[PDB]
């Protein structure tokens, strides 16, 4: 709709975080937060690597977040602290991202950018600002997106301006890729638009989010593989967006569209209005599974070299000379089917529901393992030993090549699955059940 994230009173006493946020800040600022913003991580249930095909996806908000303790100031300077030593100071008074490297701060940056930007702002917007983050970073379960929404949220706030849930999630989303990720607008949707107890169906263009009731008897269980995978330091991401989008092209030329404005497998589909049943015979047909090489492509759209390597693909991939097309391209298409069988699964919650969605869940681990190949030992490893301590369903979540694993474990299978998963890859942190929770909000003391 049009509603804005909301603004709640908390006792800070009450939070052992929000206290220790507190203390903090006035020890590292000389005075007391103002107030705070919180935005969450996610857990994607199923839907991998398809928002920026423009698929729909049904992730869920977890109960980890980015918490920012927050203190406007006249100067026009900006003062960035962390609670994790890990992370180091920084301060900026730029009236103006580096994207030459990653360094923490320029994903709040990007969130700042992205606000001040919307609402055309030249001058820096003053603050002193205190990040507590407790989403296991580079790990699948969008830490950098949770920073990033929650310092659009503080600027946003400090501002005094208004902007719905919605524009937040569709700036976000643009802003994040200024660290140079190529990606979709999921994480940043489901940041904002979450609602505790359901998990949502995201759709884009216009975006959308539709609740989706979860099996009653069945809990969400997250393992981290700990493999680290930081998503803007590595091509490997970027590389899979590039494929789809040179995918989306050549299908196009085949069935001779208009494919010099196409840049997403949705389009495809939705110009030719075909079912994903039949967009995965145009793709067998379209496509052959042998990689693409550059000049071949070159050839097949009629461009130069140049033109591809400039004007197609972005920098970090512009070496890249061997596309896969057609396994990224079956990935997506299979991959959006599931996710809607998924949501009719829910609604209609057959007595096999578990079982079902169970199996929809590993169907997408394979095909991210062996079509995307966008999983690693360890996540295999990992997806293993849950299926054999109970879990229904188990497959990676969020980007991949290493980071978090999803199980749906049935209720009675709870108690022995967590103490079997530990000892067997582990010898609340890297192990956990959730379940949906809400999105970003403001903090204000009690
Ligand atoms: N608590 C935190 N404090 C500061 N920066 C953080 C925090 N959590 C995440 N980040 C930033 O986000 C980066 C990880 O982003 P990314 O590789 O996309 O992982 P994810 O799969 O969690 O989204 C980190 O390297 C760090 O720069
Ligand atoms: C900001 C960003 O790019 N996030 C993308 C990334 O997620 P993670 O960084 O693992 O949370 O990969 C997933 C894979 O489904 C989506 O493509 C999503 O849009
Ligand atoms: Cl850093
Ligand atoms: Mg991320
Ligand atoms: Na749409």
């Amino acid at each position: 709709a049009t509603e804005s994230p909301a603004t709640r009173r908390v006792q800070v006493a009450e939070h052992p975080r929000l206290l220790k946020l507190k203390e903090m800040f006035n020890s590292k600022f000389g005075s007391i937060p103002k107030f705070y913003v919180r935005a969450p991580g996610r857990v994607n249930i199923i839907g991998e690597h398809i928002d920026y095909c423009g698929y729909s996806v049904l992730p869920m908000a977890v109960e980890q977040d980015v918490l920012i303790a927050v203190e406007p100031v006249k100067t026009y300077a900006l003062q960035l602290a962390n609670t994790n030593p890990l992370y180091p100071d920084f301060s900026t008074s730029a009236n103006n991202i580096d994207k030459t490297k990653p360094l923490w701060h320029n994903y709040f940056l990007c969130g700042l950018k992205g606000i001040q930007e919307h609402f055309g702002l030249s001058n820096l917007t003053g603050m002193n600002c205190l990040v507590d983050g407790n989403i296991p970073p580079s790990s699948g379960l969008s830490s950098s997106s949770a920073l990033v929404c929650c310092a659009g949220l503080v600027t946003l706030t400090v501002l005094g301006r208004n902007l719905s849930k919605v524009e937040l999630a569709e700036i976000c989303a643009k802003s994040e890729r200024y660290i140079g990720t190529e990606g979709g607008g999921m994480d940043q949707s489901i940041s904002f638009l979450a609602e505790e107890g359901t998990a949502k169906l995201i759709e884009f263009s216009p975006l959308r989010a539709t609740d989706v009731k979860l099996p009653s008897g069945a809990v969400f269980v997250i393992a981290n593989s700990c493999v680290e995978m930081n998503k803007a330091a590595t091509s490997h991401f970027n590389i899979r967006v590039m494929e789809c989008r040179l995918a989306a092209k050549l299908l196009a030329k085949y069935k001779s569209l208009q494919w010099d404005k196409v840049l997403r497998l949705e389009e495809v589909q939705a110009k030719l209005g075909i079912s994903l049943e039949e967009m995965l015979l145009v793709t067998e047909d379209a496509l052959h599974p042998e990689p693409y090489n550059p000049e071949e492509i070159c050839r097949c759209l009629g461009i130069s070299l140049e033109e591809l390597r400039t004007q197609i693909l972005s920098p970090n991939t512009q070496d890249v000379l061997i596309f896969k097309l057609y396994q990224r391209a079956k990935h997506v298409y299979s991959e959006a089917a599931r996710v809607l069988q998924f949501k009719k699964i829910c609604e209609e919650a057959p007595e096999n529901m578990v079982q079902l969605l169970g199996e929809l869940m590993n169907q997408s681990h394979m095909s991210c393992r062996d079509m995307y190949e966008c999983s690693c030992p360890e996540l295999d490893q990992l997806v293993d030993i849950c299926r054999k301590f109970g879990a229904q369903g188990s497959r990676l979540t969020g980007a991949g090549w290493g980071g978090c694993t999803v199980s749906m474990v049935p209720a009675d299978k709870l108690p022995s699955f967590l103490a079997n998963v530990h000892k067997a890859y582990y010898q609340k942190q890297s192990l956990f059940a959730t379940k949906p929770g809400g999105g970003a909000l403001v903090l204000l003391e009690a």
